[PDB]
This record gives structure tokens, sequence and C-alpha cells, in this order.
């Protein structure tokens, strides 16, 4: 478990090998969720931001950039996607929460809300996860592709087991977030595989 | 009939049944009226933003949007359509005016007058509307599209049986709107259908 | 004669019909003039802006406007052409002078000249006008033309038998016209003929 | 000679034939120049701003835009361009000097710097020259080209015999030019031939 | 040999000829560097910025311009490539540092840090270079190539053996740059082959 304030990792190339896996001490299905950290990439094509998959179940929870101004929520391998006006390349702090009670989700960019998108109300993401960033799983833990691979720079990534109300969300932008239940940036337990490379963080 | 302050109306996914019925005491047919309210959606296709229909009249009233930066007002079946510049996607505060002794209708978007158009001079809209939100009706009611579908958020929504003056149009867009006696989103009477989810108003 | 300060004519729709004619009590040929006046429209297609035909002669003084950004004005059937930089939709101030000894045609855009054309040197403009808003005239006084017909709003006409100096144009702009001895807003001469309707100015 | 000072040549029209010739009694080739004028045309097209040839010898000085955002310098028929950012159309301020012994060409748009360029470094422009406004000249003194005519307006134009430092040249755009000894707007002798009309500067 | 403060080298033309040898006495391979300088051009097409070769090695460090707003760093022949929103034609500062240790690049434009990539991890970089402006080599000193030449102004150049800190970067970008071991513009050993000129820095 480590203290990674002020830092970020670096994925530094393309490949269909290099990543960060997330480990989790949640061992309950989740019912509520927000998910927010900060990256910078100059890709063009579509990547996974965040990669949460359990056993026989791919998409069970991701976070996927199809194109510039585009963010998909999947849940339980459903999808929902929200547009917003961004610039490209530019760093991008992201905020999304899903609540099961009424399948509502929520897209955060920069601490500006884009349109709510609903689905999968009533359903529960299950426990026990394998959780990457860098790759995009198609197993539990592996089967990555490398035309969907991160290249770039993930920080600030904390995960709660709650919907965070906007002044929560507004506050993990600007640098002052809540303690995390899930995944805390500042006491985050992972495992680098492959070339990933923790560095300062230097574009906020 | 209840108070909608601070809240929206989410219709969270495209369908072809989610929608509100609004439900108003309308009996005499109007010569004047004043429509406001607040959407915020990210669809790129046409869709319904309010749809009054009455027995065996298609599109009686009926605010239609075909595409960014182009409102269109139906009155009895008959159809203006104004232009304006606007950020995609973005939150959005409209009004509409129409007055019969005239023809004249009023576009303002966020507080700002389109060009003004004529339709139906001399004509009375029909009352005992079905009033819909969500779904765009071809029949008194019913015959719903999902290619009009609204997808996104509605809120701070009023209607006035005259011509609202600039000033209190102004005051509708800075969310002091005056007290309004066709619909009025502090004490409204509606019918959620299907897939429809209140929620704070968090992008204003 | 009407004091229509505050006040636009509206031309709500598009037709071969709706014009509003103009009276002056000029009977001199015009050797100079200044005409100015404030337009809004989302037409895109060319129209007809001010159209002065006299008998046997078309386009004998005609503000044409061709596309967004392009101004034409025409003397004697002869046209020259100008551009700016504009948005569009948007409310926009008119003013247009010619000068027979040199020929010299302005257009003052929002109070910006814009680059001097010219034509006609020597010309006198004839007499005895048929002057019509919202129809482009191909006759003494008619054979107007659907595709040229004016949409939208105008105000603020004057007409001067002078070429105004930058000061006097710019004052006019920003609302205070030295007094007009061809065409005035404030006393003007004038027959709605079809749809056209006054209502308050509210975009300036 | 005249004092042109707060005044422009308008070359109202598109035309073979409409042109200034400007006179210097300069019988010693040059090794170093500076050239500043304004201008204000809303063409599209190539055209000429300054056409200085000499017996026998075509383009020995010409500064000519080939389209927006790029100018170009001819020495002895050699060329050198460099483009700017520029609005269209707007008026602009240009200079630009050459120096032999380094070949340096620097232009000057709006008191801003263009990229340097080199040509024809150890030459001497060639002396005795026909200046023309207005047009291009193929001959010593004619042989124009309609669709390198210049049409709009140029005022405050010097010509120097040496390299100007930027804060003279930031001097001339500011309105506060240096005397100049070749050619001087404020003692300008000149010619006009056909349509060219002397007017107040008005869009400084 | 010498101090270059406030002044440029200009590249006026394109060649396949034209160029400046940097010299330096450069033994130790390269584990860490950082390399900034400031550069104006309007070529739109390729170029080499900073070209570095070694006996039998092309590529072994090149800063190399695909097209606007992408920039590539060659590390033994391996590449990365980083973008960036830019102004065109637009004075740049550019900072180039590698890390052998981890083999993170970063870019900095106008004191902006592009997306961090990674290249060439335990390589170090060859000593005993050909350091070349204004063209790119293909053998140890030769072999140029005209379609990647450059044509513009090279000012304020400094190479350090070290991975500068972001406050250094901003430091160089400010004018203010920390005295440099490899290259330094104020006492730089320089050889000027063909059409070169030395100019005071006027852009900056
Ligand atoms: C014939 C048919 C069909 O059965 O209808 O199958 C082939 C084709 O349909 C698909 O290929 N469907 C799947 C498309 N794949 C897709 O949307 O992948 C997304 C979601 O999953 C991820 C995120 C992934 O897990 O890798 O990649 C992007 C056309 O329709
Ligand atoms: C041959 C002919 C003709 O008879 O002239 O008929 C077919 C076709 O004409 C139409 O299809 N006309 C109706 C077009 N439909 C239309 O404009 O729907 C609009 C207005 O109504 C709504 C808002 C609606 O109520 O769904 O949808 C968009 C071409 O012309
Ligand atoms: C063969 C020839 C020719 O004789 O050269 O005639 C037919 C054609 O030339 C024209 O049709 N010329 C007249 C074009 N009409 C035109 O420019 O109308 C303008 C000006 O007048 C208005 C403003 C109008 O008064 O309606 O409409 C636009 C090609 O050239
Ligand atoms: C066959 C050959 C050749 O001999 O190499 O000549 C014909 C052709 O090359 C040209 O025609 N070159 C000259 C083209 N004209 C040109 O560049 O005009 C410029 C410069 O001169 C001015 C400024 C002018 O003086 O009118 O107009 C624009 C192809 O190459
Ligand atoms: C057949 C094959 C192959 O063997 O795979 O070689 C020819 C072709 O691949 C190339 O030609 N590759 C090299 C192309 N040149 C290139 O990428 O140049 C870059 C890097 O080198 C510089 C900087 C240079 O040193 O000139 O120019 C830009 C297709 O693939
Ligand atoms: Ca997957
Ligand atoms: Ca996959
Ligand atoms: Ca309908
Ligand atoms: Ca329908
Ligand atoms: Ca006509
Ligand atoms: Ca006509
Ligand atoms: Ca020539
Ligand atoms: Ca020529
Ligand atoms: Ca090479
Ligand atoms: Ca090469």
């Amino acid at each position: 478990h480590t203290d990674l304030s002020g830092k970020v990792f670096v994925f530094p190339r393309e490949s269909v090998t290099d990543h960060v896996n997330l480990i989790t001490p949640l061992e309950k299905p989740l019912q509520n969720f927000t998910l927010c950290f900060r990256a910078y990439s100059d890709l063009s094509r579509a990547y996974s931001l965040f990669s949460y998959n359990t056993q026989g179940r791919d998409n069970e929870l991701l976070v996927y950039k199809e194109r510039v101004g585009e963010y998909s929520l999947y849940i339980g391998r459903h999808k929902v996607t929200s547009k917003v006006i961004e610039k490209f390349p530019a760093p991008v702090h992201i905020c999304v929460s899903w609540e099961s009670s009424s399948g509502i989700a929520e897209f955060w960019i920069n601490g500006t809300p884009l349109v709510k998108k609903g689905l999968r109300q009533g359903y529960f993401v299950e426990a026990q996860p394998k959780i990457v960033l860098g790759q995009e799983q198609d197993s539990y833990g592996g089967k990555f592709d490398r035309s969907q691979s991160f290249v770039g720079e993930i920080g600030d990534l904390y995960m709660w087991d709650s919907v965070l109300p906007p002044e929560n969300i507004l506050s993990a932008y600007q640098g002052t977030p809540l303690p995390a239940n899930i995944l805390d940036w500042q006491a985050l337990n992972y495992e680098i595989r492959g070339y990933v490379i923790i560095k300062p963080l230097v574009w906020v």
C-alpha cells in the first residue's frame, strides 16, 4: 500500500502488456459507487481508463473513452455514453457515479456534469474483481487488446462505495478529495506489470 | 401536485415508451401563451421537447428541436423555425411565446431573442390537451416515435396563458419566474410512465 | 406618418406577397445619399434589404444581401459588393452611402467601415421611386420573387440626401441618428401589404 | 508633391487600367530598403501591392499577396514568401525590408515580425524605376493584368533607403513614421491614371 | 566563441547545404539530458530541429517536427511522438528531456508539459557526436535531405547532461536559463556552413 500523492502512473508506450493491477479491500457486491481520476493522454483512438472484471463477466464495470469528447460507462456489459466539449489534447479530471436504485450514471468532466444516463437499475456489480489500469480486460485479469491500451498518465484515482454529492466531486477535482474506501490514491494496493513508471505529477 | 424546485426529470435512455404526462386544467382555447423550460441533452438527432396534441389534432402545439441551433414551433400543424448560435452539448434555457392576433412566435434562448416568425394568425390552439415530455405524440396521448424521443434532463418548466414581456422572460431565465397558470414547476401535476427518474438539478 | 421609435417591421414568413411600401417626399434626382437601418434575419439564402425602382428602371438603388458576410449595392443596375466578418445569425446595423461625383460606395457594418467600392460616377439615381421592404422589385412597384423575399425584422431606417461622415454613421449606430430628409423612422409614411407586423424592438 | 496625411488612394474597381504611378528621383541602385504602407482590401485572389520595374527587368522589386496569410517579396525576379495569421477581410499595416549584404528579407505585419527569409545576397536592385500602385507591371510602366489588379485602399506609404530597426517599424505602424527619402506619403509625387479616388482614411 | 545572447541563427532558404555544426567536447555517453531552444518557422512540411549523429549511428538523438502540433524525439533510432495545441505559424520554445533509467521523454512546449512517453530504457546515447542545425543527418556529419531542412530562425539553445525539473524548464522559457554544460547559447562553439545569417532576435 503506497501513498502516490503528487504522483502519476506513466504508461509510456503502446503495448498489449503494460498494466497496473489494482487491489481493493472491498469484498461485497456494489450497489453504489463513485470513481474519480485524472488522465493525460494524446491518443485519438479508443482506450480503456478503468477496467473492472469479475469471474465469467467481462465489462462488469468499465470506463471507456471511445473518441474525443465521448465517455462510456459499462455496468454489467450494458453501456451508456455521454458527450462533452473538450480540447485535444488536454489533461482531464473524470468522475463517474452509478446508483443501482435508479440506474443513474453521472459523468463529471473537470467538475462539469454531463447529461445523466441510466442503465441496469436494480443490478449489483459483482465482488472479488480484477481491476486493471492501462489495458482493457476481456477475461478475469487478462486477454488484453493493444488497440484499447491506455498510453499516457493517470493520477489521483479514488473510488467510493456511494454516490458522491456535487460538492465532494468538485473537491476531488480541486485536489482535496475525501478519503475513499474502495480505492484510495494515498493508500493504494497495486502491482505494476511491464513498463509502467511512477513520476511526479507536473500537469495540474 | 408536486413542488419540483431544484429538481429535473431525467429521461435516462432512448425508448418508445418512457415519458411524463403533464396535467393541466386547460379548458379554454389558447389565444396567447408563453412556455419556458430548461433542457440538457447530448442527442444530435431531432427530438420533441414539448408535445401537446388535442382530439383529432396532431402537432397542435409542439416544440421540436430539428438539429443543433434550430428550434421549431408547431401551432395547429403549421411550423416556424428559428436559428441561434449555441454550443453542443450544452444546457439551455428555452422560452417560446405565441400570439394569435398577430401570429407572432418568439423564441428566447438563454435570455436571447431569436428572429420572430409568424403562423396561424387568428387561430386558437385547442384545449383539453394531452401534454407529454420525453416523447412526441402522433395521436391524442400516444403513437410515440423512438427517433423523436427526448433523452436527457428537463427542469424549470412554466407555461402562462399570456405573452410574457422580455423582463419576465429574463426573470424566468435567471430563476425567478412569474407565477404561471397553465403549467407550474413549483406545483406540477404529472404522471411518470416508464423509465423517468427525478433528480436534483446539478447543471445550473 | 408614424413614429416607429423602438419598433420594427416583422416580416414573419417567406412569401411573394408580404411587403411594406415606403413613401418619400423627395422628388429630386439623387446625387448623394446615405441609408441606415437595423436588420435581424436568419435567412442564409440571398435577399433584398432595400429595393428602390423607378419607371422602366430595375435595381435603380438596391441593397442586396447575397450571402453571409457579403453586402451588395446596386446603383442604376450596376453593382458593387463588399465583405465583412459577421456572426450568423446576428442583428446587424447597416449604413450605405453613395456619392455621384466620385462614384464611391461606403458600407458600414455595426459602425465598421467596409472596403470602399465605386460605380456610376457622374450618374443621377432617378427620382419618383417605388421603395419596398420585404420584397425585391423587378418592375415599378412589383414583380416580386419569393427567393429574394426578406424574412425577419427591420428597424431604425433613415435615409439622407447627403453622404454622412463617419461621426454621423457612428451616431446613428449608437442610437441618435441625425434628422433625415428622405426617409425617417420617427415620421415614416408607409403602406403595409400582406403579412407584416409592427412589434417592439427587443434585440437592441 | 502632395501631403496625403489622413488620406488613401481608393482603387474602387477591378480593371486592367486603373493605377497610380509613384515618382522618385532615385538614380542610385538600391542595396538596402524598407517599405511600409497600409492596405484594406477584400480581394481573395492574388494581387500586387507595390510593383517596381526597371527597363527590361520585370519584378525588380515586388510586394505581392498570393492569398490570405501569405506575403511575397520579389527582388530581381527572385522570390521569398512568409506566412502570418490574419483575419479576412481586415485592414493591415505592412512593412518589408531587404538587405543586400545578407540577402535578408523581413516582413512586418501589424507590427509583428514574420519569419525572416533570404534572397539575392550581394545583388543591387536597379534604379530609374517605374513604381505603380493598383496594377502589376510586366513591362517598364505597363503590361498590366486584371487578375493581379489591386482593389481597395492604400495609405501611409513610405520608403526608406535603409533597413529600419524594429523601433522605427513600430513607429510607422503606430502612425509616427520617420521621414522617408525615397517615397513619402506626406510629400508624394504621383500620377493618377483612370479610376482612382483620394478619400480620407477612415479604417484606422 | 561566442556569446549569442539576444541573437538567432537565420536559415533564410530551403537547401540541402545550409547548416550549423555545433561543437562540444562530449566524450561520456549520455544517460540523462535536457535540450531547450527557441524556434520560428513557417514550414508546413516535416523538418529536423536538432540532429545528433554518431559514427555508424543515424538518429542517435533527434528532435523532429513531423507536422504542426506534433513533436518527435528519436533516441538510438527509436522514436516517441507527443501532441500539442499550437497556432501556426508561431514562435515556439521547446524543451525535451530524456532519462535512461526510466526511459521517460518529456516535451515542454512554451512551458507546457506534453504527455510523457518512454523509449530505450537502460540505453546510453553515444558520445562524440556531430550536432547540426538546419539539416537532418543520415551519416556522421552529412547526407542531408532538402525535404527535411529547417527554414527559419533558431535561438536560445541550451543542453544539459541532466533532467531539468519543471522550475528550471520555466526559467529557460522565461529567458533566465541555468548555465548548461553541453551546449550553451552564451558560449557557443559553432561552424556556419553555407547560407546562415546571424541576426538580432526580434520575435521574443
Ligand atoms: C452479426 C452480429 C450479431 O450477432 O448481431 O455480431 C457481429 C457484429 O456485432 C459485434 O461485433 N458486436 C460486438 C461489438 N463489440 C463491441 O462493441 O466492443 C466494445 C465493448 O467491449 C469492449 C469494451 C471490450 O470488452 O473489449 O470493446 C468495445 C454484428 O452483429
Ligand atoms: C409525395 C409527397 C406529396 O404528397 O407531396 O408525399 C410524401 C412526402 O411528403 C411527406 O412525407 N410529408 C410529411 C413529412 N413529415 C414531416 O415533416 O414530419 C415532421 C412534422 O411532424 C413531426 C414533428 C411528427 O409529428 O412526428 O415529425 C417531423 C413527399 O411528398
Ligand atoms: C448568355 C448571357 C449573355 O448574354 O452574356 O446571358 C445569360 C446569362 O447572363 C445573365 O443571366 N445575366 C443576368 C443575371 N441576373 C442577375 O445577376 O440578377 C441579379 C441582379 O438582379 C437581381 C438582384 C434582381 O433584380 O432580381 O437578382 C440577382 C449568361 O450570359
Ligand atoms: C517549362 C517551364 C520552364 O521553362 O521551366 O516554363 C513554364 C512553366 O513555368 C512558368 O510558367 N513559370 C512562371 C509562372 N509565372 C509566375 O510564377 O508568375 C508569378 C511571378 O510573376 C508575377 C508576379 C507577374 O509578374 O505577373 O505573377 C506571379 C513550367 O516550367
Ligand atoms: C519494406 C520496409 C521494411 O523493411 O519493413 O522498409 C521500407 C518501408 O519502411 C521504411 O521505408 N521505413 C523508413 C521510412 N523512413 C522514415 O521513417 O524516416 C523517418 C525517420 O528517419 C528520418 C528522421 C531520417 O533520418 O531521415 O526521417 C523520418 C516499408 O517497410
Ligand atoms: Ca472487455
Ligand atoms: Ca477488450
Ligand atoms: Ca406528431
Ligand atoms: Ca411523431
Ligand atoms: Ca430587381
Ligand atoms: Ca428580382
Ligand atoms: Ca511582373
Ligand atoms: Ca503580371
Ligand atoms: Ca537521419
Ligand atoms: Ca534524413
